């Protein structure tokens, strides 16, 4: 490229070349795009209109998108006719976003995905549709809605999708749909009509579908109670009319979604003919009742996942939860969720149905304000690898304009404590002291998430007896008082631990605080103990011969390392092991020397983010022989070392980061070729002069940033002039962010395009 | 006075005049204090020392305070001998914070009170409280303990409080008292002896005292579990020593502190004498298991408070409360505590000794933990007056430097929901959704709080069925939907609602939010929707004929009065009735014409505080015939009204703090007689004409503020340096806080000492 200001991506083996203008506010098409170019990105910008001459001398183009290029802004885009003939090669093409009133006409026939989604198009007619007979995706949902509204129901004539053969995938969310648009192909693969205003479902809708695979018919007749977003009831509550005979020619159904449609009764007639449904959705419904019978789980023999998720009937708190005993039917089961399926008591008995279970992986039971549920009844429960015991009020037993996936599965939440195996999430619940007899027969839990519980609890090393193989502790947002060192001691096997949001003991001066209790800890490898505020320490060193990684962020260590206190200098000198460092945020105005003397002698990674370090000095590095991943970012640093070289000579990834710096030393990368990372933006710079920067160090340099600083664009720099324009070091924003001051006429001017 | 830079009050009736010169940053006391003063204020400071001609000329004082001269700040106070032998009507001395070695030596023999309260004062001898022997009143507390240590145990002579026969009141809290003074002297009336390091009580230590009243005991052998604050625990926790026959000297004693004393058992013997006992406190032990015998109540038919709170045993957790039926025999028990007991569930019939307590009145039992909690057992409680529901997670049924009196007793927080009657302070439970069979049997009640309850219901007009003499509801902190107008309508005698806190619904955008709910409510007074963040709302018009005050701070009013959408512009107009709006922090950038039109005609408390108004006309005032306390504060006003007669003819509390103001207009308080109360501080003004200050109008002008602005002190300003030196116009902060900015030398000078 030339002055091209968006980022160029090469693929030999793919042959795909990719330009990413995202985010660049271009009022038009940049000249100089290259011809060999597959992927091209025209994102949210200021493009009045669309032009045959934009892509006249561009031929390999594949891929076209524009999403979003004025959100509901200057009036809608007109496209040209015949704006898209010229692109024999294109295959995919993206229009959302663009107020467009009809569908565009003079499309290529290569063309095989179409996306025309937030769009002011309600009218479907075959003459439209006759130039995509060759198309396999269709996006045209999310037209008419309660964002974007029309006025005007959804209307398709008879028998327009019929002659696209090659569609396989049709989306109609959120577009005011009252009847499904019979008749759709055969070929179908994957329908999403859910979130429309579908009342009643015919007998012969699906009576040609025979490969589809997916299907959605949600916001049908939906649950409005409690609802944060606009919905409009059915007349009397009435449930989706959905016969009986209607997914009979359905044979390779794999996932059903049936969330928020009011749902009462689930005939087995329905999953008669789909003996491979895989995933099932019936969460927003009214099947309280159901739950107790569940006589259609009979007939579904290879489902993997089931969803009855917030099925709570109006004013009613169930005793307990009432499970049928035709759940063991589900062999093949994995995820299950009954979420929303408030009751008063759990017990062991009513689990009965899901002991069979040798496939059940995650059983999801948060949301339910359990009271009385016994810890000791998951020990049959030994195959399942994530327990949900989420936000409920159980306690202790007494005496779109992003995104290009379009219409995509939800991901789960993967927790890091997930990895570790068996997990027992009792985050936010109602436990405010910890008993041993409680975790009794629970030792294959190497996983316990404590999160919000607010307990205030006092440990000395009896309470977690039973957790012998215990990996991983959460004690997020709990009141933990460290008066004891013996704390956690008898987690033999214990290898992260979590004891952050504990602000409120650590708050206050003049108690115990026994910061060495990391020394029992054998095999402890990181500790995130940030966000705690600690100001005093009764033990004067941390001992720990296995830590890695310590996070000690969002406390006062300006009082820890006050002038004239030199008992906490060396406080992770004993840390041996330790290699990452996460000290920020500490408000400490200026270090005082002798802490780098005092640091662990395998530092690796050090962080002093958002410190307001006034005057950082820079000669006691050499201390540090493996410091590589310095950070100074959101710092108040002034002075850059007069030499690198001799200040640390391992130095790799130093950053800078919303500094405010001025000017830099005439030797500041002076025989520094183990540097890799440097960054230098949102700074003050004026000037940078050759002798600075060496051009055998910068070759080495794998990304250099100097963007959104205050460069002035004069005649003292015609070496960073001809510099920016002619090397290979990859400086991002380099015509978007970075600008010149001055002076006069050279405001706004960009560097790389100056002459 | 002339140049006194402290407030003057004069009591005629009570021959006293105060002084007041609370913080001040007086290096030195100021000359021309006049010698018929009384009270003398002399706190926080920077005075170096006292000497003996400060009170030289001054023979009628009768009150010095030195309280918090010196927070450990320079060395110690230093008193000069005979410093205060000339004050021979002295009869009240405060010398706390003074940083005092040795009580000081020279004091009148008038003196009846004295106080050396954070003092390094370890010492006690006979030969420096021989000159105290007409003194009434000792305060010697805080002297050595964990936020002042001294490392010194106290240190008392035999008898050195003997010959003290006028001492009536002794304090020694928190000053590392082992062991009490004996003798103390047998006037004595009111011990504070409490927070020290007592260990056992000698049967003589009270034989001679008859007269005593109040007795503390507090901080002796401490419960230091889950203690925020350093303590030290007693060996093997024993108990504080107390022999059975320790009170029966005591005959006049009134309340008994035995606050935080770890005690296990209660003798009988120990309230055998005490018969007159009003106050008993036994908070922060562990009688857990004495509450169940509470054989010493019986020896207790006088007692009017009870305070059994955090009693809780360590790793307990109790299925239910255990009261015993000793407790009928507290006859003239008015307030009952029971907090910290927690147990699982609450039944009837462990409240059936409190059911024949006439004369109790106030029943505490928050902080506990309840799960299972009928309602309906409070219906026998009709006479009760507030029933503790606190954030115990119940849920519905299933199918020093400041202050001066030193030594006082704990004030309750005085609800505002306390005076209506009957309260049910539900807030912060673990309710989640109301029914109207959970509230029967309640129709006495006259309160109810629900904060922090995080209900999220849609209220349609019968979930309060049962509440038919409800008058005052609160509703904060929760998740209401106002999706239907008919919500509250049953409550026929409600007067007072708050729906503050409740923006997760407001929030969404779309949804319907019927404001005009409050047309019901006949007899509704006082409407607080606050932080709300109220953005749309359904209804076009509130209709109220009887609410006086309406309280929307916190909201977002600039999209509701947008300009072109003149739907919501007579809002207020069909509130008849209203008196006081609140509409404040509404991010209201400019008034959009037409809104004081729409206003109510019966307006009288406007405020408009911290919503940024760029420009805020002044013509639009003559709409409002009615409007008396308008109010600017906090706002970016720049231009003054050319008159303020022509704008209001009722306007008489104009208040503009912290606003933006750089001059005023020549004629600003031209005619205005009707003006009261005016507020300009905090301004950028600059200089003030006399043609816009008469003297007539700020004749009848009660307060008037021009402190803590930019006001100049030049030539051209000799009519204003005139007036506010001779005017009787109340303008506080005239010498401390308004300076001038200049010219040159003039920095600082105060506008009052300038000549
Ligand atoms: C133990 O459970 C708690 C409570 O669920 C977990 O904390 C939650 O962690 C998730 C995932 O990181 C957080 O979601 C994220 O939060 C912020 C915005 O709030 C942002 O990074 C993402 O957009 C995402 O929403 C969630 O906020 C957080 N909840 C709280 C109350 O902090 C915790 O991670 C669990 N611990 C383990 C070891 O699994
Ligand atoms: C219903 O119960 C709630 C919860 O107890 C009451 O709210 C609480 O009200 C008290 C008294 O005004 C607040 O204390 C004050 O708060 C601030 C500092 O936080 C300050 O003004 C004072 O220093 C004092 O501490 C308390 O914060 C507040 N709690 C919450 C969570 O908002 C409420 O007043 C009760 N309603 C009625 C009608 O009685
Ligand atoms: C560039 O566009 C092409 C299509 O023109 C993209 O290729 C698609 O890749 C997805 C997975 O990402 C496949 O499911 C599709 O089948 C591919 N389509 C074709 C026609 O081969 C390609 O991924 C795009 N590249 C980038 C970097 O976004
Ligand atoms: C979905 O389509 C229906 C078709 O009826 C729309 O309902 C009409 O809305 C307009 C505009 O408010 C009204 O004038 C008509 O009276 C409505 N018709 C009926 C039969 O009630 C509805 O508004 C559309 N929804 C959206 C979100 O656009
Ligand atoms: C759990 O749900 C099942 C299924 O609805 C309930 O069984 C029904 O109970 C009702 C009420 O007694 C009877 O009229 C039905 O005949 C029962 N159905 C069947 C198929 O037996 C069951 O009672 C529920 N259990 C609990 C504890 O509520
Ligand atoms: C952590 O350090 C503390 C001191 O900060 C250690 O506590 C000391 O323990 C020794 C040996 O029993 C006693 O003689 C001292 O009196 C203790 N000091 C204090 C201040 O209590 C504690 O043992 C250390 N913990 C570990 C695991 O090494
Ligand atoms: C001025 O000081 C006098 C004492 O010199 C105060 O009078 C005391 O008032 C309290 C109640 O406030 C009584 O309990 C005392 O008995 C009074 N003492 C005497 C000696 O009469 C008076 O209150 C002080 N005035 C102010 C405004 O603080
Ligand atoms: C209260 O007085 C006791 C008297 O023993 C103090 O305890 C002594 O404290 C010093 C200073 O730390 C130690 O050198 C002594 O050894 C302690 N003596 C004993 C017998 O333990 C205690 O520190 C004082 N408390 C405060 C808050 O000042
Ligand atoms: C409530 O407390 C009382 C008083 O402690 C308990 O009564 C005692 O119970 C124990 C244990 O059975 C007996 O050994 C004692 O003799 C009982 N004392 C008396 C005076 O009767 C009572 O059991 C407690 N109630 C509950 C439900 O825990
Ligand atoms: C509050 O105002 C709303 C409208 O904002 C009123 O709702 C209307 O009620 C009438 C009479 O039943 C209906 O014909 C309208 O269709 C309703 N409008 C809407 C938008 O729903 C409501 O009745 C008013 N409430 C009170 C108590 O006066
Ligand atoms: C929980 O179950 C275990 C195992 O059967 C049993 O020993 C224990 O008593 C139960 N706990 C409660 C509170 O019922
Ligand atoms: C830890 O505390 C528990 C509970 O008080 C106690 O039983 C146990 O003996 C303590 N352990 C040690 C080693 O002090
Ligand atoms: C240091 O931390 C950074 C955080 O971005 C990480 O990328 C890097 O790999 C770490 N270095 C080492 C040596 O662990
Ligand atoms: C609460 O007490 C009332 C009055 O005796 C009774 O009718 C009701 O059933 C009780 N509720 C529960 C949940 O036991
Ligand atoms: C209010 O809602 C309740 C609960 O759904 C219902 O029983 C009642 O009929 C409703 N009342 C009105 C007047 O619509
Ligand atoms: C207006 O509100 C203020 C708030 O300080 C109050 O002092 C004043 O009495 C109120 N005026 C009327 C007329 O209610």
């Amino acid at each position: 490229p030339k002055t091209l200001p968006c980022d160029v991506t090469l693929d030999v083996s793919k042959n795909h070349v990719i330009v990413d203008c995202t985010d660049k506010h271009l009022t038009e098409i940049p000249g100089g795009i290259p011809t060999n170019t597959t992927n091209l990105t025209l994102t949210i910008n200021h493009i009045p209109d669309i032009s045959p001459a934009s892509f006249h001398r561009l031929v390999h183009l594949v891929e076209i998108d524009f999403r979003c290029n004025c959100v509901p802004c200057p009036r809608r885009l007109q496209i040209k006719p015949r704006s898209f003939s010229g692109l024999t090669y294109l295959k995919s093409l993206y229009l959302d976003g663009n107020q467009l009133l009809e569908i565009p006409q003079g499309l290529p026939p290569s063309l095989q995905l179409l996306s025309l989604e937030a769009n002011n198009i309600f009218s479907i007619r075959k003459e439209q549709l006759t130039e995509l007979a060759n198309i396999e995706i269709l996006y045209l949902g999310q037209n008419c809605y309660y964002r974007n509204p029309c006025y005007v129901s959804y209307s398709i004539e008879k028998d327009a999708f019929l002659n696209l053969t090659k569609l396989k995938v049709l989306s109609l969310k959120d577009n005011n749909v009252t009847t499904v648009p019979t008749v759709l192909p055969s070929t179908l693969t994957e329908l999403y009509l859910y979130n429309n205003m579908i009342a009643e479902i015919q007998e012969d809708d699906f009576n040609n579908l025979n490969q589809l695979q997916i299907l959605d018919l949600s916001g049908n007749c939906p649950r409005c109670y409690n609802a944060p977003f606009p919905c409009t009831p059915c007349k009397n509550n009435s449930p989706l009319q959905i016969p009986v005979n209607a997914f009979d020619a359905l044979t390779e159904l794999k996932v059903l979604r049936l969330h928020s449609n009011s749902l009462q009764h689930v005939p087995p007639r329905w999953f008669k003919n789909i003996n491979n449904l895989q995933e099932l959705d019936l969460s927003q419904n009214f099947l309280a009742k159901e739950i107790g019978d569940a006589k259609f789980l009979h007939f579904l023999p290879n489902l993997i996942q089931l969803d009855l998720s917030f099925n709570f009937e109006l004013q009613v708190y169930r005793a307990s939860m009432n499970l049928s005993q035709a759940f063991s039917s589900l062999k093949s089961l994995k995820i299950l969720r009954i979420r929303g399926y408030v009751f008063k008591e759990l017990k062991s008995f009513q689990l009965s149905p899901l002991h069979n279970l040798q496939n059940l992986e995650v059983l999801d039971l948060g949301t339910n304000f359990i009271k009385i549920a016994n810890l000791s009844m998951f020990k049959q429960f030994k195959r399942l690898k994530v327990i949900d015991l989420s936000v409920n009020k159980i306690s202790p037993s007494g005496d779109s304009c992003r995104f290009k996936n379009k219409e995509a599965s939800f991901t789960s939440v993967q927790e890091s404590c997930y990895k570790y195996g068996q997990t027992l999430d009792l985050s936010k619940n109602s436990i405010f002291f910890i008993k041993s007899s409680d975790f009794q027969h629970l030792s294959f839990l190497k996983c316990l998430n404590l999160s919000g519980n607010l307990i205030s609890q006092t440990l000395n090393g009896s309470e977690f007896q039973p957790l012998a193989e215990l990996r991983y502790l959460d004690f997020s947002n709990n009141r933990l008082d460290l008066l004891h060192s013996t704390a956690f001691e008898e987690l033999r096997k214990l290898e992260v631990l979590d004891i952050s949001s504990n602000s409120h003991y650590f708050q206050s001066e003049g108690i115990t605080h026994m910061l060495n209790f990391t020394k029992n800890l054998k095999v402890l490898q990181k500790l995130m103990m940030n966000d705690n505020d600690i100001s005093s320490s009764t033990s004067r060193t941390m001992e720990s011969e296995s830590l890695r990684t310590l996070e000690f962020r969002g406390n006062h260590l300006d009082v820890l390392w006050r002038d004239g206190d030199n008992r906490y200098l060396q406080l992770f000198k004993n840390l041996l092991k330790l290699e990452e460092l996460d000290i920020s945020k500490n408000s400490l105005s200026f270090l005082p020397s002798g802490v780098f003397d005092g640091m662990p002698p395998n530092l690796k990674n050090l962080s002093l983010a958002k410190n307001g370090l006034k005057s950082f000095i820079w000669e006691k590095l050499r201390y540090l022989k493996n410091l590589e991943t310095l950070d100074l970012s959101h710092n108040q640093l002034t002075t850059v070392p007069e030499r690198l070289s001799n200040c640390s000579r391992s130095l790799k990834n130093l950053i800078l980061k919303n500094n405010q710096i001025r000017s830099l030393t005439k030797y500041f990368l002076q025989d520094a070729f183990q540097l890799r990372y440097l960054d230098l933006s949102s700074n003050k710079i004026q000037m940078i002069q050759k002798t600075s920067f060496p051009e055998n160090v910068l070759n080495n340099l794998k990304m250099l940033l100097l963007h959104h600083n205050r460069f002035l664009c004069t005649c003292d720099a015609v070496w960073f002039v001809w510099w920016v324009q002619h090397t290979e070091v990859t400086i991002p924003y380099l015509a978007t962010d970075v600008t010149c001051v001055g002076p006069g006429a050279h405001k706004g001017q960009s560097v790389i395009s100056l002459d």
